């Protein structure tokens, strides 16, 4: 179990005004931190963010939330479900701001809403430094769906953050689990008039004004001012950044394709899948850590039987570990596995 602490710095809050928080496991033998960030979708105006406070309340406020959060997948600490780390201190950071972790505005007379996450995380690690993150080792950034592309939004800005404060010892890291989007044509078209007919880039150029959102700063300076929505899709932002990250994508990401308005197969859809896939492995080609298996999914790394899926022989467990080993080419243990095959489900081991 891990067990909340909400936030002393009553200032950094959720969409509604109640203060954020995160869920911690201490590991006193290990130097080892892992902060997971849960995912969840976004909201981009007033209408659609009243919709999701009636709810998908947990996803905007903490008045609700439960004293401890038991701790699945790579969060678990008992080596039979998690071969990876499970010696390390664990924390889940809950994603309560619907900005896919990249705002830094306040509620106020103007603003009905909080959207702090890029502060929230922020706040996380500055109080972690005074409960054992000083003496660490690794922190390794995590996160799935909208936690994912978080991951990609900020894992320099928390290494920034650390060498300003003193640590240039910590190792910061990145796993962006099934956040890599593509701004891909879409199977079948609507214009932007409300929530579920709004494209992503639309809907987050929209939400980038209303969030106050930031994006790293060598991609910022790249796409200049307007154009920050290029920094939300994985295979834009991802060249721009130093420190290590390793990304893991189903190649078939069900949110993926129901924002591509996709639901007997016939030849026009048929070819749009496997354009798919191709596409997303192409984005994929050059980077040296990654994890992306033709699987029709979403999300993975805190699900209890993660251990399941292999590529090429190879489980997502031991490909992690195989990173760390390179972090300090391996015989029998490889850190690039992406599928080749072209249909969902053509990887005997994808998820049931
Ligand atoms: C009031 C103002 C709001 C709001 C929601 C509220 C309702 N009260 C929420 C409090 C009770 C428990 C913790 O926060 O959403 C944005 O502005
Ligand atoms: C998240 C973050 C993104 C993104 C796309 C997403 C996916 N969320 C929208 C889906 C969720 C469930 C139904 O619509 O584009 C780049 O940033
Ligand atoms: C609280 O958080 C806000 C927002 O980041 C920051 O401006 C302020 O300095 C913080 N206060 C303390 C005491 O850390």
């Amino acid at each position: 179990d891990l067990r909340l602490h909400l936030l002393l710095n009553t200032s950094v809050t959720c969409n509604d005004g109640s203060p954020a928080g995160y869920y911690l496991k201490e590991s006193r033998g290990s130097r080892r931190w892992l902060l997971f960030l849960e995912g969840g979708w976004y909201c981009f105006n007033r209408e659609n963010c009243d919709s999701r406070y009636d709810t998908m309340r947990r996803l905007m406020s903490s008045r609700d939330w439960p004293r401890t959060r038991t701790g699945t997948g790579i969060l678990s600490s008992q080596p039979e479900e998690n071969p990876y780390w499970w010696n390390a201190n664990m924390v889940f950071i809950p994603y309560c701001s619907s900005d896919v972790w990249s705002g830094a505005s306040s509620k106020s007379e103007k603003n009905e809403y909080a959207f702090m996450g890029a502060l929230i995380i922020q706040e996380v690690v500055r109080e972690l430094l005074g409960r054992g993150l000083s003496g660490a080792k690794v922190l390794l950034l995590a996160g799935s769906s909208a936690g994912g592309t978080g991951v990609l939004l900020n894992v320099d800005r928390v290494a920034e953050q650390l060498e300003k404060l003193g640590y240039p010892a910590i190792q910061v890291r990145g796993l962006a689990d099934s956040g890599w989007f593509l701004d891909n044509k879409q199977y079948r078209h609507t214009d932007c008039v409300d929530t579920i007919t709004c494209a992503p880039t639309e809907a987050i150029r929209r939400g980038i004004r209303y969030w106050n959102g930031v994006v790293p700063e060598r991609c910022r300076r790249q796409f200049q001012e307007g154009e920050e929505w290029n920094c939300f899709f994985g295979y834009k932002v991802y060249p721009t950044l130093r420190s290590p990250v390793f990304v893991v994508q189903w190649l078939f990401d069900e949110a993926q394709l129901t924002v591509d308005n996709v639901h007997p197969v016939q030849e026009g859809l048929r070819l749009y899948i496997q354009n798919l896939g191709r596409e997303l492995r192409h984005t994929l080609k050059d980077v040296p850590a990654s994890f992306a298996p033709a699987c029709l999914s979403h999300e993975i790394i805190i699900r209890s039987h993660w251990t399941d899926v292999q590529v090429k022989g190879t489980s997502l467990p031991r490909a992690l570990h195989c990173w760390d080993r390179s972090l300090h080419p391996l015989k029998g243990c490889p850190v690039h596995l992406v599928d080749s095959c072209p249909w969902p489900h053509c990887n005997p081991s994808c998820p049931t």
